[PDB]
């Protein structure tokens, strides 16, 4: 029995910072796991080293599910969606990274086999609501010529406090990259809640006309059921789940209309969470598509996770700024003729340069 | 890493026979699976032996999830419901064995660690329709001085090409097995798809009265509609879910109103399927409860699964004549304390007799 | 009083191997079945052997539904769907055609007469995800020479375990047969599981501007829920219920938002579960449409069931490899003019060469 | 018009830590608020820190509404239910307090005037799982002797992990209880949580036979659907909204089959939210009685909010051990002949021993 000897929480400067917990178990292997780094994942850090960390310390790495589990009904007044969640998720990751080690397996390997350990990628870009027209082409151009994509998603990240901003100059920007891209090209389109239910509606006929494929988070996340109005009211699919952080949510989403999820791996239930949620998709019949934007640790536990999808429908996000991966990871997220190239070393596969690590780690501590 | 290199399918007389999956990998070790035994489930062996068996052998024993789930796509026009989904289950069964016998662990420790290891079990005692009241009475007697289950649950079994046979006489037959457990103990009623709606309901209201637990298949499984009718109209709580054998007939059965689903781990997914369905029902926020007849393979895959269950409610079922474990099984489910008690054995745990087995075992093979 | 003196589950290789019941009365006279031979019906026919044939021998040929109807309540724990209701279907359908020998009438004469005996078929024609454009136009044309159908539809046969696979090549497909076919030509497309909701939506909407009248199974059969929101979402006709075997989960089809359904007289009901699928269809207000692929027993279970059929809105299917009704039958399903001749010989009216037969049946025997 | 000067975010020993933010504007007056003590409030103290502060620091007081709007839409990607919310919530109270200090009036005169300025409250009694019946019993006789309440709550603070864990022992509780206050007394029953939608409806209807007024978070709160059926199911009123932390998420709970709605003033919203709360609570024609633990700050906002809500059906909730609130507060929740007594200080009206906060403080700062 591998026990939990510790349980470090380490917020690392990258290539920006990222929040990595690192777990070591009595004979000194380790295992790897991230929290989404919203304001730098320094809450679900603390988190980590307050409440987690002591309890996990002088458990059993394979009691992972039941120890975890335990661990969120005591931090649930805590939320736990968001920050409680990704410090749980991270925790997830690295025990599953510390099982595959121990087991001498790749996790897919534990997880009952992969379909396919070559997975295509698409160019998820960000920023747009601020560029023109022609840097937006720009910027798709650039990134497709790198990436050789299957698909590629164009992003707002616009202020959240501002409704139905500039519709017109949406669309023209959707127009655009339609005529960069040509006819065929697999586009989609994240309206980073945007818009309200007649301006997302206004827009996804747009999309529509424009031969989108798909239409990400149009309304306020908060607003599941009008997201789900959205998704009916649409021909074009309607996607949304990033901001979606437990199973039963998961499942309200899908019964108020919506057919295509996308919860996160670093966001919520880390490789354990995620299989749960794939079942849920299966379950009800609608595409299980996850978000994922880092180019390291998380992106190597959604890469197992979905080796194992049967119905895989869209290719993997490969976010802005993978290159931020170097130097920390040796191997982090990088595409080859368009497609992510999984293997078989056990656990995660993930490959950390120790020396640069700690020339960029702070460790979070009980304060 | 490890190939499959034999898959055989097993006709075992026991104690009426058991339908069980050996598959052995290409270092010798040895996976035991099991298939609900419906008419012998010989028609489910038949389709291991055809179907099953040719495309397993040779491949990996770690690509479980992925070789079943193709080989359900393959076989998806014979059902699968039944036959087909059993016949997987065997399957599963088996490789998760030789999966924890490779690795080194228990399959509990293969799915994330344990909430219990001593499960309490149910007293399910069937065969009610064509007793008398006193006979009802003493069976419930024998069973609970052998067994001091945490519940009793009561089955019918009776005729399905008839209904609301005698609405009376059950109802009688409840009271009387109230009086003799007492104001305070767990029972269930197994209607075994007797009654109509209204039939349903009217028992239902007995029940209540009567302060039983829950209430199970109330009506015709293939009357899904009407199966969540009636859950939403009762307070007793009413399960049904033994005949559903996919994942998605699950969620239809919860979306129609049941709020306690009991599918069966050798009827359907084995153990991969079994921790989907768990999952589900934990997003819906229903009770599962597994309903489970055998005494050795089927039993321990069940516990193992049922072990990793946070929100456990009910007891671990224990039908009629579990003695029949012995002597193919050395080490067959048996309650001591009220509780299975769940062990560390690598895979399944389960320990076979090979040579009363060798006596008892024909093997169903292409063109028998 | 006509008793059932043995029943025998026959495996035969035809023109690939078929799945045929024969029920041979007391008097000698013999009644032919069918089971839908899914993996050559290997498994229905060892349950006919092992728990249908013990059963029916000894008993009464008018009893027919009765006695199938408790044997499916006897089956019930073997799903009963797919192997259970193919081999029940199967014994129906013999009990039936010695029904109609014993009573000197045709089965559409004991069924409450014929609307019409002339029916129309259509082509039927599978493989079209394994071919090229210009090979799924070839096979299109060199059917429809021959033929004279009053309708075409083109089904994909894809690998199931894959989800939306090629939408672009799929829709490149339907346009050119389009193309082939003239703008008046009635055409289906048989998606066969292929589509997410999202990419049945999309298909959809594309075999809606090319003027297809029906879109068949677009999603996983299992999917009912889905089924049925992409029926409501579409105006193009979505059909299902090939994969449906009872008539409680016909019913469920029907509510869930189906407006034609397609169950088979060979995998499910025969004769008996047939006209009682048709009333359900006819209290529903949806089209009936069964699926057939079998050009014998099959095919005439399925005409005289469908000359019943007063809101006849589809045509007869007339699937590949037709030929191979031969030379085990001497009058099995066959074209003139576009239409299949019923005719008013006792029972099915099926002719079978007992001595082909013979030399290519193997019997299932107790085992 | 007055400006932010310095957000401090404070740790507190009571009397167990609370955890408050004070807020100095330029003319140096102080405005207090409070969030919910969530494992110590200490992650949500560390959001009021790195990143709430920096941003509020320079700012209009008066500009509260926009000013928190703005931040929980840069902080939405932390959840923002619980932590975020919380944190949020503790700096609207703050601000409501110096808005009022700087204009001159009680809250409550800001929000339009109160229906009343006693308001009756009801005994909130915890950790009865642990309990035996005996042990209840004299709980709720000392509270009820001490406190002579409108109104008692006894609740669960069962182990989440676990479910319908002990049915009957709790129906006998809930009736010893009964026995005790008489036929007439309000009680309410609080099963944090801790059944299954079958066991809710079990507890559900024994409580409907003992009179019982309310039947709080029968389920896990994490199970929407199931809350608002098992409250559309029953005819006791379920009541759920306490670990409800956004106002769409309030109009999902009621839209589900919710009745009665308990968002609480320090884990959301603050008094801007609440308000808005209170508005949907009215829209939708549900009860809104919101939970509160806090002796002091959150007490006294809860309070202001609550003499503004013209329906008000049920009592102030008064929980254990709440004699805490000082020495750290000089006018803490106490209640008088049954009653709180509103009071018109500008702003909250809650007095703080600078003395005291001194020596007892913790200030959670960047980097600590
Ligand atoms: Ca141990
Ligand atoms: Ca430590
Ligand atoms: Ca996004
Ligand atoms: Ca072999
Ligand atoms: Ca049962
Ligand atoms: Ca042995
Ligand atoms: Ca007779
Ligand atoms: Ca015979
Ligand atoms: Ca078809
Ligand atoms: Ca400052
Ligand atoms: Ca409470
Ligand atoms: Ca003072
Ligand atoms: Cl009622």
């Amino acid at each position: 029995s591998l026990k939990i000897a510790k349980v470090e929480a380490l917020s690392v400067a990258m290539g920006p910072t990222s929040a990595f917990v690192r777990i070591t178990a009595e004979d000194g292997t380790v295992g790897w796991g991230e929290a989404s780094p919203m304001l730098g994942g320094i809450a679900s850090l603390g988190v980590v080293a307050r409440d987690i960390a002591p309890f996990l310390e002088g458990q059993e790495v394979l009691d992972h599910a039941v120890l975890l589990d335990r661990m969120m009904h005591r931090l649930v007044k805590l939320g736990p969606e968001g920050i409680a969640t990704a410090a749980l998720a991270a925790c997830d990751i690295a025990l599953w990274d510390l099982k595959g080690k121990l087991l001498g397996q790749p996790i897919y390997k534990l997880l009952g086999g992969a379909w396919r350990t070559r997975l295509p990628c698409y160019s998820s870009i960000g920023g747009n609501a601020a560029r023109s027209v022609d840097e937006v082409v720009r910027e798709v151009a650039r990134r497709v010529e790198a990436e050789q994509p299957a698909a590629v998603k164009i992003r707002w990240d616009g202020d959240r406090t501002r409704c139905d901003v500039d519709i017109p100059g949406d669309i023209a920007k959707a127009r655009a990259v339609r005529e960069l891209l040509g006819p065929d090209a697999v586009i989609g389109f994240d309206a980073n809640n945007g818009y309200s239910v007649g301006g997302a509606i206004r827009v996804g006929r747009a999309l529509e006309d424009l031969g989108y494929s798909w239409f990400e988070e149009p309304v306020q996340h908060y607003h599941v059921g009008a997201m789900g109005e959205v998704a009916q009211r649409l021909d074009i699919t309607v996607s949304a789940g990033e901001q979606t952080y437990t199973l039963q949510a998961l499942k309200d989403l899908i019964l108020s209309g919506v057919r295509m999820v996308q919860p996160d791996i670093v966001k919520m239930g880390g490789i354990t969470g995620m299989m749960q949620c794939a079942a849920l998709a299966h379950a009800h019949g609608v595409e299980f598509v996850p978000h994922q934007t880092q180019p390291g640790v998380g992106h190597f536990a959604n890469i197992h996770v979905l080796s194992t999808l049967m119905h895989m429908t869209k290719p993997v996000e490969l976010a802005d700024r993978w290159d931020r991966g170097r130097p920390v990871f040796r191997n982090p997220a990088e595409p080859v003729d368009g497609h992510f190239a999984l293997g078989d070393a056990p656990g995660l596969g993930i490959v950390v340069d120790e020396d640069e690590l700690a020339s960029r780690a702070t460790e979070i501590t009980v304060g």
